[PDB]
């Protein structure tokens, strides 16, 4: 598929068994994904946004499925106000820029 | 060009004349550049992301040359932590996501 950027990029995703949306983010080095409940052991991490740092578990070797294409690797969980699907997933649904 | 996303990517730039290393950003709605002398009238803007919000100086009708291509259109100037092309320019250089 092609996304065009006229509006934000927004795809379906499928993570711990639930459905959400979430945003195609070139710019995120990491993938971060609204508050919810994923079972077992995380650590603590600080990252850096636009405006400053907040506090997310980072989860390892997580399963998202990514608009029908599976992607297997850290998802960072918090209060952030829109899914974001980083690059460390992205490069294995082999998104690109194109102009 | 085709970009794949196993690095950061980053972009040449020049703006007001001077050449600078910016990301492309599709999650990013509009344009910010660090700190900088611009010619012409701004305005106070804030903007949003991860970790709150900064103060920017909006700048409209600003040509921008990205990778070789040609926009003309709004740029932010504050203290973004790093030079940001968003999806205000991206549409003009005919950029898409693709997998
Ligand atoms: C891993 C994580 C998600 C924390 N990364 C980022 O936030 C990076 C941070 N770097 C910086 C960095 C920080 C620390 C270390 N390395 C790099 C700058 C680039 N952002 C990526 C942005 O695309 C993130 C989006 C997230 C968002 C989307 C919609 C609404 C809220 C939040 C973002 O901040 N977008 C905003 C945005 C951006 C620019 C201009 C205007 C606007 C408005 C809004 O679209």
């Amino acid at each position: 598929p092609q996304i065009t950027l006229w509006k934000r990029p927004l795809v379906t995703i499928k993570i711990g068994g639930q459905l959400k949306e979430a945003l195609i983010d070139t710019g995120a080095d990491d993938t971060v994904i609204e508050e919810m409940s994923l079972p077992g052991r995380w650590k603590p991490k600080m990252i850096g946004g636009i405006g400053g740092f907040i506090k997310v578990r980072q989860y390892d070797q997580i399963i998202i499925e990514i608009a029908g294409h599976k992607a297997i690797g850290t998802v960072l969980v918090g209060p952030t106000p829109v899914n974001i699907i980083g690059r460390n997933l992205l490069t294995q649904i082999g998104a690109t820029l194109n102009f």
